[PDB]
Parts: C-alpha cells; sequence; structure tokens
C-alpha cells in the first residue's frame, strides 16, 4: 500500500466541494461519464494503430451499477484504463492546469456544474461520495486500485479482486444524505438529462445480493 500527496491545489478543491452546499450535486455523474467515454475514446483511437490492443475487450462501453446494499454507485468503462504511472500522475500529483481557474469561477459565484469546463470534473465526485475507489486496468500494466476519502492523500496497492480486461472503475461509497442516486428512477432522469450526446452505449445494472 503507497500513499501519496495530492498537488496542493487539487487538495484545496476537495476540501471546497466537500464543504460547500449546492442545490444541484448530480451533474458529477455527468462528469465521470464524460471521462469514461473520453477513454473510450482513446482505447479506440490508440486500436487504430494496432488492433491487438482490442484483445482486452473489442466491446467499447459504460455500466451504470448502484448497490443499495454496499450503498456504492459504481461507474464502469471498458476503456484505456491506467497504468500505475499514470494512476498515480493523473489522479492527484500532478497539477492540473485548471483547478485554480475554477476555484475563482467558484469564488464570483460560479456554479458547480462549470467544473467540467476546467478539467477537473472528476473530483465533483466527493459532492456524494465520502470515499472514492477507482480500479483501473491497462493493456501496459496490471490492475490497480487507487483510493481516497480526501483529508490530503490517496493511496495505491495492486487489486486482487476481479480482472478487468481493460478499462475503469469508479467506485462511490456514498454519503449518508446521498443515497438517492442508487434509485433507478433517479439515475435514468439524470443520464437522459447530462448525458445524450455521449456516443457510446450506457446500460444500468441493478445489483442486489440474495
Ligand atoms: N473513466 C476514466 N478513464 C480514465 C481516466 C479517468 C479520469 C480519472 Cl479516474 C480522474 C480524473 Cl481527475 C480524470 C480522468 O479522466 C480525464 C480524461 C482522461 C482520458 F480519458 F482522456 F484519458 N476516468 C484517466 N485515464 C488516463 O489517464 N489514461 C491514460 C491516458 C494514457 C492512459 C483513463
Amino acid at each position: 500500500v503507497e500513499t501519496f500527496a495530492f498537488q496542493a491545489e487539487i487538495a484545496q478543491l476537495m476540501s471546497l466541494i466537500i464543504n460547500t452546499f449546492y442545490s444541484n450535486k448530480e451533474i458529477f455523474l455527468r462528469e465521470l461519464i464524460s471521462n469514461s467515454s473520453d477513454a473510450l475514446d482513446k482505447i479506440r483511437y490508440e486500436s487504430l494503430t494496432d488492433p491487438s490492443k482490442l484483445d482486452s475487450g473489442k466491446e467499447l462501453h459504460i455500466n451504470l451499477i448502484p448497490n443499495k446494499q454496499d450503498r456504492t454507485l459504481t461507474i464502469v468503462d471498458t476503456g484505456i484504463g491506467m497504468t500505475k504511472a499514470d494512476l498515480i500522475n493523473n489522479l492527484g500529483t500532478i497539477a492540473k492546469s485548471g483547478t485554480k481557474a475554477f476555484m475563482e469561477a467558484l469564488q464570483a459565484g460560479a456554479d458547480i456544474s462549470m467544473i467540467g469546463q476546467f478539467g477537473v470534473g472528476f473530483y465533483s465526485a466527493y459532492l456524494v461520495a465520502e470515499k472514492v475507489t477507482v480500479i483501473t486496468k491497462h493493456n501496459d500494466d496490471e490492475q490497480y486500485a487507487w483510493e481516497s476519502s480526501a483529508g490530503g492523500s490517496f493511496t495505491v496497492r495492486t487489486d486482487t479482486g476481479e480482472p478487468m480486461g481493460r478499462g475503469t472503475k469508479v467506485i462511490l461509497h456514498l454519503k449518508e444524505d446521498q443515497t438517492e442516486y442508487l434509485e433507478e428512477r433517479r439515475i435514468k432522469e439524470i443520464v437522459k438529462k447530462h448525458s445524450q450526446f455521449i456516443g457510446y452505449p450506457i446500460t444500468l445494472f441493478v445489483e442486489k445480493e440474495l
């Protein structure tokens, strides 16, 4: 288990998002889905010069899996995924050029759904999630898991669970008062609102253990 610190601006934003109120916290789903689509875009781009790269899965898509038992909403894509370095760099440690700008707009009163515009729309998941786990697998590396509950740091281990062919899985351990987003009905409407121009298939798998 490795522990890493967040780049100071990202760490600062996370604390702003967590502690500020918005009437409007569901744009986080738009964001993780946009991310997934870009990942899909990416592996698709790579495969145009090398078919073999799709030997870890020909289908390109996004699943949504609300789990009420475990109070977790999961977003899964068979996209490009991340190598270990990719994971450590892109989910906290390297400065994103839009972080400052976005914090100023928030200051000026900008609504939170602006966040997509600044390339930091992932950290919006912490509007609804006390904890986030990202499990990723890239053709060029083994499978890893990234964890953070904010508070300045994240961790990275290898993940032993169910091997993905390829892609990324963002698991949201929801806050107590954010459980409406496990509601099938709530997820139907949200996708229909913020994600009707996503060029990949999106399926809703409702998970319940017996
Ligand atoms: N679903 C999903 N997949 C991926 C990523 C994210 C993501 C996360 Cl978890 C957190 C944040 Cl802050 C942003 C994110 O994405 C922004 C769009 C990235 C783009 F998709 F364009 F690659 N989310 C990141 N990834 C890589 O960096 N891959 C390396 C490119 C070489 C392999 C795959």
